[PDB]
């Protein structure tokens, strides 16, 4: 089993103070993986994660490291500040603009529901002109219990920096809604996997500006509604994803 002391140097906490946008990074092998921990349970085991922190004053993450062999005893634990109180955000980019989004073939949503880990029939969605709106009469407790992968045929290249925006809103407060924009067939290669608390009815514009391409044939746009309180209305709209 790994020992967490060993892989400090691994962990990297980026606060961009202009942004109220947390980045989380570890460095690894092909095998070896984080555990991000916030308010005790587990956020994302990937080897980064975005998260919007819209209130200032100080936050903590605990990171324990894992492989084949098994999770480490113990956890990293990591303090960081947020100087300021964004009451007035970014509203995202043209939504309606000559975005990659309208150009490409949008697939319909699939679904993984699985309240408990155990896969329940896919909640009811209906796609209007853009605006993905998905019901969850089941509650969930868990990250990745309420999956929404949507197939592109979106190609990036190395060579460009791409911006990406969405709006998300939720009828019931929800602790972390996550937004993966990521390669359909590699899931280790991705541009950002955003977290975001949403208070009920409160629009909140999940965004990165400046991002560096990746050589990908085909991108999939991943969204996670685990962590649902039960009849939870979820409200996706306005996804502009354009080159820098």
């Amino acid at each position: 089993i790994p020992v967490v002391s060993d892989y400090e140097d691994c962990i990297r906490i980026d606060v961009n103070q202009e942004t109220n946008y947390v980045t989380f990074s570890f460095q690894g092998q092909k095998g070896v993986m984080p555990i991000w921990i916030i308010d005790g349970k587990n956020y994302s085991s990937s080897f980064n994660m975005t998260k919007y922190y819209r209130k200032a004053g100080d936050y903590s993450v605990e990171v324990k490291i894992a492989n084949s062999n098994g999770v480490s005893d113990r956890a990293i634990t990591r303090n960081f500040h947020i100087d300021k109180t964004i009451m007035t955000g970014f509203g995202g980019f043209d939504p309606e603009s000559n975005n990659i989004w309208r150009t490409a073939t949008i697939s319909e949503p699939t679904f993984w529901y699985a309240p408990g880990w155990s896969q329940i029939a896919d909640p009811a969605y209906s796609l209007v002109n853009g605006t993905y709106t998905v019901t969850l009469p089941e509650a969930t407790s868990e990250t990745w219990q309420a999956q929404m992968p949507i197939k592109t045929n979106i190609a990036t290249d190395a060579g460009k920096n791409y911006d990406f925006s969405v709006i998300l809103t939720s009828t019931i407060d929800h602790p972390n809604v996550t937004v993966k924009l990521v390669d359909a067939t590699e899931d280790k290669i991705y541009y950002f996997e955003g977290k975001t608390p949403l208070v009920a009815n409160e629009p909140v514009c999940f965004w990165k500006s400046n991002m560096p391409g990746l050589d990908i044939a085909n991108l999939n746009l991943v969204f996670d509604f685990g962590g649902n309180a039960a009849g939870t209305v979820m409200t996706i709209e306005s996804i502009v994803l354009k080159d820098h």
